[PDB]
């Protein structure tokens, strides 16, 4: 199992994996999200590969003040193998390497698995409300 | 009132404004924070200038999926002039201009005024928990600064 940067050739395989991990939402066009990432900086968009197949992802990022992580997924048949942790551990190292001082992540309260992973990785709850505003509406 | 990008020359004036606006925290060194933006991409770090002086800021940003905003402040003597709204609108337009599809801003839980303000600007509260992990410890640096003593 190896962690590496996303490549353009992984496009369709990643989208299929996201579908299999129930990560897609109607308001985010995954094709558009990958294109945005490619255009901006692909270097923190990581994939986990096992036997030549992409079985996990994290779309990591840095905005010049805080790090981020979206689209964290592990194929349902590859759970309990340390892949999500390997992805986040590598992301954190890439973030520190470029001077990012802190990573932030939002998770729905009902996602007890993702929440639990982050708590075990040393993430702490922030006493804040996350407010959002859509700027460009995607198609489904 | 001119909204423009932060420049090197604004460095001290902005830190003084942040101190005045009670935006400094012990765990974020403002010189380090500004240097990080300079090194990464200064373009979404906006300032508002009135009569030649910097009176407002927003440290905007984009990570390739979502936009962000930190260090939003307006000098106390320049309130009621729409400066915060003008800064945020300009940031949102710069974000749109580069294809950013959404901006998200975290606000303290106990600030109903600030929550109300953002709701009126078209922001909505997300049903999520917010977690964080410090990666580099600014407060461990032993250099002493003239600001925030």
């Amino acid at each position: 199992m190896e962690i590496r940067v996303f490549r353009q050739e992984d496009f369709e395989e990643v989208i299929t994996l996201w579908e299999r991990c129930d990560l897609l939402r109607p308001w985010n066009d995954p094709e558009m999200d990958i294109e945005r990432k490619m255009n901006h900086d692909v270097s923190l968009f990581l994939v986990a590969e096992v036997n030549g197949d992409v079985v996990g992802t994290v779309m990591g990022g840095y905005d010049g003040h805080r790090g981020s992580a979206y689209y964290l997924g592990v194929h349902p048949e590859f759970r309990g193998r340390g892949i999500a942790n390997a992805l986040l551990n590598r992301l954190e190292k890439k973030l520190i390497a470029r001077g990012c001082p802190k990573i932030q992540i939002n998770v729905p309260e009902d996602n007890d698995m993702v929440l639990g992973m982050y708590e075990r990785l040393g993430y702490e709850h922030a006493d804040v409300l996350s407010l959002g505003k859509r700027l460009i509406e995607d198609e489904e």
